[PDB]
């Protein structure tokens, strides 16, 4: 309650580069807002944001009701590089869980920038982790079409995770009194770096570095319900999902804003709801 208090009863962090995704980003904040009466308070990558997005948020902030803080952090210098600014932005996630945020925060919530929000996100605060650091949602096998490109059912990840499930990154909650508690971001800083010396280790930073240390610094695997994508989710289990993600289907290769239209009847509801908050800031 310190935490809650001091910060909100909701904590949920992202990251966003690029004026497509802080435009999805602005979608994804009100989505969270329009579904919950809890308090909340957005914590953001501050370097990746361009100038607009972080002079419209105290706009965001008082037109949705929500408190928000921009955090900084500079890459250790001992730490592996990662030139690719995708794979950066993965490490953001992933990496510093332990030191972007305050020690007065009891846990923080990663919500991608293109997600869509369709449940009260204070359920996921209240989710039992049962002594895990961190929960992730399973990646889906309910689109039996989609086997083929499912990576980590064959090879080496079938053979490695012994019946484990292959988690996706799009969501997690971090129980940061616990991770903190478990040393587990210093613990994925020395694997991250051990691995990283292999440029063919890691393809999905974010995603393979939590999967891979499951045995050692466990997930609690989420309700399937808590993240729900097209191209792995059957179209029959939309409709319980509490969270939507617009990740890439590698068999159609559709455009991102052509997926969140077509799948997401409300997406355009949130879109030009920030663009009419925009242009009534614009003129005053
Ligand atoms: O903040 C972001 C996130 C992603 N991308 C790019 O968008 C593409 C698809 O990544 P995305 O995260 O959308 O994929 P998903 O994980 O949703 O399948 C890649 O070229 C990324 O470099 C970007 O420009 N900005
Ligand atoms: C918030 O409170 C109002 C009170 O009338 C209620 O109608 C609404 O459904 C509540 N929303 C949520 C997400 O709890
Ligand atoms: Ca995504």
């Amino acid at each position: 309650s310190v935490s809650k208090t001091e910060h909100a009863e909701i904590n949920i962090f992202s990251v966003a580069s690029g004026h497509l995704y802080e435009r999805m980003l602005n979608i994804m904040m009100a989505s969270v807002m329009h579904h919950t009466n809890h308090t909340v308070k957005f914590w953001f990558i501050e370097q990746f944001l361009s100038p607009s997005f972080k002079d419209f948020i105290p706009h965001m902030a008082a037109e949705y009701g929500f408190k928000y803080e921009m955090v900084t952090y500079k890459w250790p210098h001992w730490l592996r590089q990662q030139k690719e600014k995708q794979r950066e932005i993965w490490g953001y996630k992933i990496l510093f869980l332990d030191v972007l945020f305050p020690l007065s925060l009891d846990k923080v919530i990663f919500v991608d920038a293109d997600q869509i929000v369709r449940t009260d996100m204070y359920d996921l605060v209240e989710h039992p982790l049962d002594g895990a650091p961190y929960g992730f949602a399973p990646m889906c096998d309910s689109r039996v079409e989609m086997e083929g490109y499912r990576f980590w059912k064959t090879g080496y990840w079938a053979n490695y995770l012994k019946g484990k499930p292959y988690h996706i990154s799009a969501l997690y909650v971090v129980d940061l009194q616990r991770f903190r508690e478990l040393a587990a971001g210093d613990r994925l800083r020395q694997q991250y770096h051990a691995l990283s010396a292999d440029p063919n280790s890691l393809a999905n930073l974010d995603q393979d570095l939590p999967n891979h240390m499951q045995f050692t610094i466990p997930i609690a695997t989420l309700p399937q319900e808590w993240l729900w994508c097209e191209t792995w989710c059957s179209d029959e289990t939309l409709k319980d999902a509490r969270t939507i993600d617009l990740c890439n289907n590698p068999m159609t290769k559709e455009p991102k804003l052509d997926r969140a239209r077509r799948q997401v009847p409300e997406w355009t509801k949130y879109d030009e709801e920030i663009a009419e908050l925009a242009r009534r800031v614009r003129e005053g």
